[PDB]
């Protein structure tokens, strides 16, 4: 490994061997079908709302999120980087696909598959990832850095459907070596969302941009149709000329053949035929290839950038709506703009790298923080782009343009709901902290639904009863499903009735006030916009106080985010959120000079606080609730209200002494008595030190709950406990001794390490650990 010298991989990058087999991998622990794509994953490529592509540590383009809101795991074998090398003086060179595996479908038999084991490494620190190739049969050593310009406080490049592949090659040997690097790509028009003749009309064209000192050669892979089908658009791959490198190309090879049309050229001397052919295909799949060839002298280094773009301008959801994706604002909507996107990337990638560096460096250079923490903090952000993210720039065939661009991130793929608010309470820290204009947009979207009334009925999954879809004054669980109508038809979720949840309205208010606080307490307009919805939300919750203790009553069913775990009476969880929400609304009242509201919420808070304290404080911790069989369980999340109050600078809603004791209890029990504190905080433990069996969710660790708990610990000066607590989640996710959930962090696991709901929004809450 002489190539690690020649590139700058941060020490805190997640790392694994190319072709490594992992033995310990967890699987779903539920009886219903649940996604399990295996541990062969990697950092995603693609911007917010662009659709993302998961290129795994083995080199394959395998996890396809190009259809917005869907997860399709399948390796498109034609999509690869390959290398040719010939030592000066030898008769023959060698050619190798940089993929640790081979096709399962008979095609491309001529290519050299099965990249050997123990011959290179994969590294990731999102949005960056790297491959190193250190192969006894490749005298020139190779590395690539790949990324998308995911950049905080930037809403432009961050939207781009583009990836850069920055290659470094170095000759440590005593003889000259001829090297070729070749990028192949399948014309994947028709791969998603086309019912018949999936390849029909696909054609490929080569663009040579000869602008002086900025020469680019690219393939554009599209379709003859100029219609605006949601499957239509273009892919582009290409390369920028650098001194000392020659470019070659092949416009059209058949992907549904043996591959020799291309490979007989590449394997001979690493130079392609440069054959252009714009003839559309009918049945056969087709692809394009871009290569560079160069001679490396002893001790010489060369750097050459490739790029990939995809212009798929329209997203269609199952309910029929068709929307333009955000990046269309910058490149156009007609689906014929792949080359422009690619070119912007090839000409600006260095600037993008520095912008990413500028953002990561304050954290990476902080020598007080361990490497594992950094690994998790950055790599958890994968989900922001990878979470079925929808970001619209107009409905298709809309006359009126709007000022606003609606956004949504999925709960997960198994539970296909946009912006599940009970979850985003945890999972939206990165958006408020790094892309706050999106965050405020999302919360305006929630404000606008408060008073929506939809009197149509639905069957509640848990119990069979009928219920009203949306009630005036009750915040929605979610903003729809990719299978239906995102943003238009809310409350796609039906497992419980969210119109009687006791956490949604409180969390809504807490999120509003959070978003004001963590954007510098200057955005009075946002408070004005949301003020009425805040008062409605709290006033409707007050009415669910059946027993006149000043606090909404849990109703002996799962009426909150723990949607199989029944709460009854006053709960620590919903009770503390309520206290915190009342305190936040008082503060908003002071800010907006609304004396009537200040007085009302202050009075409500004083009564509720005293009653909460008297009903739940047992002298060690706050009981789970007042009326359950399991009322004295120790709930990891029992003081969620106070956690938020710390972030929102609302002071003590509960006495400092009691908080400290509760947190110590949770660490001693829920953490340290659960598999020795190596796997997070189990949600419910009995006071005798055995896990609560009342419901599966009590027996689960929730990744997003544990990261949030860790931040609460940290704010309260329990530094060791905080990081020890978080460490278990890191360990399970990323470590060789864990369960193999990198780039698919799940909601939850049980004691045995098996999981529920991979690729989940809630653990983005690790960013609460960075709160200033
Ligand atoms: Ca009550
Ligand atoms: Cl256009
Ligand atoms: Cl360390």
């Amino acid at each position: 490994d002489k190539i690690s010298h020649k590139i700058d991989i941060p020490d805190s990058a997640w790392t694994i061997g190319i072709g490594e087999k992992f033995k310990n991998a967890g699987h779903p622990n539920v009886k219903y079908p649940m996604i399990d794509d295996s541990y062969v994953q990697g950092a995603p490529l693609g911007g917010f709302g662009a659709g993302t592509i998961g290129r795994t540590y083995n080199g394959g383009f395998s996890r396809w999120h190009l259809e917005i809101g869907k997860n399709k795991y399948t390796t498109v074998y034609a999509n690869q980087f390959s290398v040719f090398q010939k030592v000066e003086g030898n008769k023959d060179g060698v050619a190798q696909v940089l993929y640790a595996g081979e096709p399962e479908n008979g095609y491309l038999s001529s290519w050299k598959w099965d990249y050997p084991k123990e011959s290179g490494m994969y590294y990731a620190l999102y949005p960056n990832s790297w491959y190193t190739y250190t192969n006894k049969d490749l005298p020139v050593q190779l590395a690539v850095k790949q990324f998308s310009p995911i950049i905080p406080y930037n809403y432009k490049e961050t939207s781009y459907p583009v990836a850069v592949f920055k290659w470094t090659a170095y000759n440590p040997t005593n003889k000259n070596v001829d090297v070729s690097i070749m990028f192949t790509w399948q014309n994947m028009i028709g791969f998603f969302g086309k019912q018949v003749n999936v390849n029909s009309g696909n054609f490929n064209k080569i663009i040579k941009d000869k602008s002086k000192d900025s020469e680019i050669v690219a393939a554009v892979m599209g379709n003859i149709s100029n219609d605006n089908e949601e499957w239509n658009g273009e892919y582009s791959i290409g390369v920028k000329k650098v001194p000392g490198v020659d470019i070659s190309y092949k416009a059209k090879f058949v992907t549904t053949g043996d591959g020799s049309d291309l490979w007989h050229e590449f394997s001979k001397n690493g130079i392609l035929d440069n054959k252009d052919d714009e003839t559309p295909t009918k049945q056969d799949g087709i692809g394009s290839a871009i290569a560079v060839n160069f001679k490396l002298q002893p001790g010489q280094t060369i750097e050459v950038p490739f790029a990939l773009s995809w212009d798929l301008p329209i997203m269609k959801f199952g309910g029929g709506d068709k929307w333009y994706k955000m990046y269309t604002k910058y490149f156009g909507k007609n689906g014929k703009n792949s080359f422009a996107i690619l070119k912007e990337a090839l000409n600006n990638y260095q600037k993008w790298e520095k912008m990413i560096d500028d953002w990561q460096k304050p954290i990476l250079s902080n020598k007080s923080k361990p490497d594992w923490y950094k690994t998790a903090l950055f790599n958890e952000l994968y989900y922001l782009a990878d979470g079925g993210t929808a970001w619209e720039n107009g409905k298709v065939g809309e006359k009126d343009k709007r000022t606003n661009n609606m956004f949504g991130l999925l709960e997960c793929f198994d539970y296909n709901y946009y912006e599940t608010l009970d979850v985003r309470f945890y999972g939206s820290f990165p958006l408020v902290m790094l892309w706050p204009d999106i965050e405020k947009q999302v919360m305006r979207q929630f404000a606008d639904t408060i008073n929506v009334q939809d009197s149509s009925e639905f069957k509640v999954g848990s119990n069979g009863a009928m219920a009203v879809k949306k009630v005036q004054g009750m915040i929605p669980h979610d903003l729809g499903s990719s299978y239906a109508l995102p943003w238009i038809k809310i409350n796609a979720y039906d497992w419980q009735n969210p119109n009687i949840w006791k956490d949604l309205n409180s969390k809504y208010v807490l999120l509003v006030y959070r978003d004001y606080v963590l954007t510098g307490k200057t955005d009075k307009e946002f408070l004005k916009y949301t003020w009425k919805s805040v008062k409605t939300a709290l006033d409707k919750l007050k009415e669910m106080d059946k027993d006149n203790d000043g606090i909404p009553d849990n109703e002996g069913i799962p009426d909150q985010t723990y949607d199989t775990w029944s709460m009854k009476g006053t709960s620590a969880y919903c009770g503390s959120l309520w206290l915190a929400a009342l305190k936040a609304a008082q503060e908003i009242g002071k800010v907006l000079k609304d004396n009537e509201a200040y007085i009302k919420y202050n009075e409500w808070y004083k009564i509720a606080q005293q009653n909460f304290e008297k009903e739940l404080w047992n002298g060690e911790y706050y009981n789970f609730d007042t009326e359950s069989d399991h009322k004295d369980s120790i709930m990891a999340d029992q003081l969620a209200g106070q956690w938020y109050a710390d972030i929102l600078r609302l002071g003590d809603i509960l006495p400092k002494d009691h908080v400290q004791k509760a947190l110590k209890k949770i660490y001693e029990f829920n953490v340290m008595k659960f598999e020795n504190g190596k796997m997070g905080a189990v949600n419910g433990m009995r006071p005798d030190g055995i896990v609560d069996e009342s419901d599966i969710q009590a027996q689960e660790v929730w990744t997003g709950v544990t990261y949030a708990l860790a931040s609460f610990m940290k704010y309260r000066g329990m530094t060791e406990e905080a990081y020890n607590t978080a460490y278990g989640v890191y360990k399970m996710t990323y470590d060789k001794s864990g369960k193999g959930y990198w780039f698919r962090t799940p909601e939850a696991w049980t004691k045995d390490g098996n999981y529920r709901a991979s690729m989940y929004m809630r653990p983005l809450s690790i960013w609460s650990m960075e709160v200033n």
